[PDB]
């Protein structure tokens, strides 16, 4: 076991009240807005096919260039209450904000740089009225945060000179001075989700991602932490050198998911994965023509698997520029609340069951021991196969949208068939087991 | 590397014709017809829930009161042609006949044992009489050989004496003159598939086994002969001690098949799966209320995930102490054919396709490079997903029964979306792709 100064720091998964709400909340909204919402995938005439937030990378735009952006900043149709209102009838139990994005323009009023919403025609802070807004519907608000920064010309990808070092410093210490003042100013947030920090400059200083975690949980009681800030004494990044979890929780699954037989290790921490619509959109693009678009029935799918796997799952959206959400983003959220509305009980607060995978879907278990299950492929045979592990006996089984019994049919030792419905609900849909363990 | 003289003699596949008939028939019956079809699995006002055909050991029942059935043996309603019918309206390419089970009466009239069709109040040669029907129909038949005979007192279950050694020897010699007979009085018939050879006393005796195989395919050109019978020169079964395949093709797979992700070492071998219709019984047992039955559907899966997986199927019938069929079979034999009827060209001539296994269902692969989507888990989200392997390409699907379109789009990298059809077939269906590699 080798000796570490700034490695894990939890044994197992933490259980004081915060985090269990952060867990029990399980299904989120990630926001990704900033002023590459303006452009949204096209400058100077071309469109570009990568991810639209990335567009000053791509078009290699300089940084007064870029954030000459601000000067066209105006979301008119920008209206906090109403977010909250898409949000709320989604489902969703949290909201993830882009408070800065690689760019490194601020949705607050940083006292720290220029490159605000201060400093735009519109000047409100955006992010202090999405916080409120959230918060009277019930919505925990978790801040995303970037590291890196395309703005502040200390930023260093890698210390190569003395003088990497030194500028270094700095922009460490400007960090640090707008993670307080975010902290300070808003402080019913949970949760901090740091990205932008896989440059050899961040995973060479694996001390501060410590001391910013450490900060940061000083100043906000219960607040979690996420994987990906953390490097350890050698600069191993999520996991530290001894192989334990650093931060609060796994944070690398990003448009993908564990293999539901293969990855049951993830069942140990916990983890929250984030996913596009689009094949790799984060801010607003333009043209969603230009890849492969997901419907409603496959982000519910990605939820549920999530879950099942004792993982959140957060459904990223890139609001316009005008502050409006784009047709396909309003049909997606109105189509995942009126699903969650029916079936949320199978996934809020619910976690990895235990059972063995089946084609026909997802096994998630409540908190007294229900198992549910959900179904996205069903069966012609009109039998949903249950194995169940060694002492577990299926006692009933009830379709959960209508309380009508199911039946359950013994057909080998440890395996069960569960009938469908006798009418197909016409959509995924659950069946809630009640079980019985011996001994 | 162990030398053998009597371990695989095959490298690889075959490939003669008569061979890749064998696998290309892929669906096949089992017929488990001897004289437990009479007491049904009941003895003494007790029935019992172990296999019908196994009574005799369940109800301790002594060979000479067990083999007084055949004065029962009167099968007034067989008819070898209605047999032949409801093999060809199943979909059934080929039968594989109990000729004899380990109870040792035979259906056929063998000059080398009393205890024979030809000694009951029903006389005739019921196997000649289904061999004949079943090839009028095309259908090939395969004959169930079991070495294990508790009729005949010489067997031994291991050789521990002088006495075993003398006994077991005259067994063998039988055995051999009941293989004989059937390979000539049958010459028709194309696979030999033994059971009943797990004992020491077998194992021992490798070198039978390779004699056995070879007798046979000397008497048979083209015979086909399953890795039950075969243990090498070290008493290893069914694949030698270099780890090879003896016989022509796999056999272990019985009332359990290979798991489509674990398992893909099966797609190396040619590889035959069995299978009943309850949980466990080969011969007719007169209460099916006792275990689980599996419905036509349940039955399709498997036959489908056999030969998804390079392997053929063999569902089991067991007919009634009269010569018809119960009506579950019945139902299951006609559900069976109206499905192979509509979607048979996703089974027969098929094999593995080289695709991940999906939720969905099943990949099979046609003779000139189709691959055969076999749905039996319909997705709500009207999409079918298909990875494909480094360096292949979806250019079409297909409703197979309606010829009706359906879109393909490219999701990622070697991954798909095929949509459902815009009515549900309603049932397990088939969508077949074209595909291209670079
Ligand atoms: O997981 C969200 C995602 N994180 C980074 C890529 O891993 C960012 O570069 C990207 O723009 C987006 O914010
Ligand atoms: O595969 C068919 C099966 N084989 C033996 C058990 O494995 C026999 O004991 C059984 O009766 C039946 O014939």
């Amino acid at each position: 076991e080798i000796p570490l100064k700034y490695g894990a720091t939890n044994e197992g998964k933490r259980q004081d009240p915060a985090m269990q709400k952060f867990r029990d909340n399980r299904l989120g909204a990630f926001i990704h807005w900033g002023l590459y919402a303006i452009p949204g995938g096209e400058w100077n005439g071309k469109v570009y096919g990568g991810a639209a937030e990335w567009l000053k990378s791509w078009a290699k735009v300089p940084a007064d260039e870029w954030l000459k952006l601000m000067d066209q900043w105006n979301p008119t149709k920008f209206d906090a209450k109403k977010w909250a209102k898409m949000a709320k009838e989604m489902g969703t139990k949290y909201v993830k904000i882009t408070t800065k994005h690689h760019e490194g323009f601020c949705l607050w009023p940083s006292k720290y740089t220029k490159y605000t919403v201060a400093n735009t025609p519109y000047k409100r802070d955006i992010l202090g009225e999405l916080v409120k807004a959230y918060n009277d519907e019930g919505i925990d608000v978790h801040f995303y945060f970037s590291v890196m920064d395309w703005s502040n010309p200390d930023y260093r990808y890698d210390i190569k000179s003395k003088e990497d070092s030194i500028a270094f410093s700095r922009f460490l210490e400007f960090t640090d001075n707008q993670l307080k003042e975010l902290a300070t100013r808003y402080p019913t947030v949970k949760d901090f989700w740091f990205d932008g920090t896989w440059d050899a400059s961040v995973k060479k200083n694996g001390w501060w991602t410590a001391h910013a975690e450490q900060m940061l949980k000083e100043l906000v009681p219960g607040v979690a932490i996420n994987s990906r800030l953390r490097a350890d004494d050698k600069g191993k990044r999520h996991f530290d050198s001894n192989g334990r979890l650093m931060g609060d929780y796994e944070s690398g699954y990003e448009r993908r998911l564990p293999d539901p037989v293969k990855d049951l290790k993830v069942t140990q921490w916990d983890w929250e994965a984030c996913m596009t619509i689009p094949e790799n959109q984060w801010g607003y693009h333009k043209d969603w023509s230009l890849s492969y678009v997901k419907t409603p029935i496959e982000v519910i799918d990605r939820i549920v698997h999530a879950v099942s796997m004792g993982g959140n799952m957060v459904v990223n959206f890139g609001p316009q520029a005008d502050g409006d959400f784009r047709p396909e983003e309003k049909a997606m959220a109105t189509a995942i609340g009126k699903w969650m509305n029916r079936y949320g009980k199978a996934v809020y607060a619910c976690d990895y069951a235990g059972f063995e995978k089946q084609d026909w879907g997802y096994y998630t278990r409540g908190k007294n021991d229900e198992v549910y299950m959900v179904v996205f492929n069903q069966p012609y045979s009109e039998r949903l196969i249950v194995k169940t592990p060694k002492g577990i006996t299926v006692e009933k089984a009830t379709l959960l949208t209508t309380g009508e019994d199911i039946t359950v049919v013994e057909t080998t030792r440890n395996e069960y068939n569960v009938s469908v419905p006798k009418k197909n609900p016409g959509e995924p849909y659950v069946i809630q087991l009640k079980v019985r363990a011996a001994k």
